[PDB]
């Protein structure tokens, strides 16, 4: 799989129903579903080896990470966790994460490309899944 690009999202759901699990505030939630309808996002794929920047005007993210190695990020949520990526398949990998601290949802996210060229990302806590669709711009 190529996931390297400058993506651009074409679709969201269920987002705001994944921050109401993570117990995210109804006026938080509202800053974070508007900030994350227009995100930039850059990946950048060596192999196994993976920088992917996720930027919004509220929060950005820069995780690096080899498939198979345990790295530290947050949660969708901001909270300190350790996670191990996975290929599930070929062209779809699998995070799972454990918090540094204290207890919450089980969370974990999948990346996907898909067989007409889009991204598919997933986030989940405990049984409610987040889907975003993106294609490089
Ligand atoms: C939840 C949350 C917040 C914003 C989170 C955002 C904006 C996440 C965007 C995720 C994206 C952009 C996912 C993706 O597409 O990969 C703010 C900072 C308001 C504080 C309250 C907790």
């Amino acid at each position: 799989p190529n996931f390297s690009g400058n993506w651009k999202i074409i679709r969201s759901e269920n987002f705001e129903e994944l921050l109401k699990v993570l117990g995210v505030n109804v006026m938080l939630r509202k800053i974070a579903v508007a900030a994350a309808s227009k995100p930039a996002v850059e990946i950048k794929q060596e192999g196994d080896t993976f920088y992917i920047k996720t930027s919004t005007t509220v929060r950005t993210t820069e995780i690096n990470f080899k498939v198979g190695e345990e790295f530290e990020e947050q949660t969708v949520d901001g909270r300190p966790c350790k996670s191990l990526v996975k290929w599930e398949s070929e062209n779809k990998m699998v995070c799972e994460q454990k918090l540094l601290k204290g207890e919450g949802p089980k969370t974990s996210w999948t990346r996907e490309l898909t067989n007409d060229g889009e991204l598919i990302l997933t986030m989940t806590a405990d049984d409610v899944v987040c889907t975003r669709v993106y294609v490089r711009e």
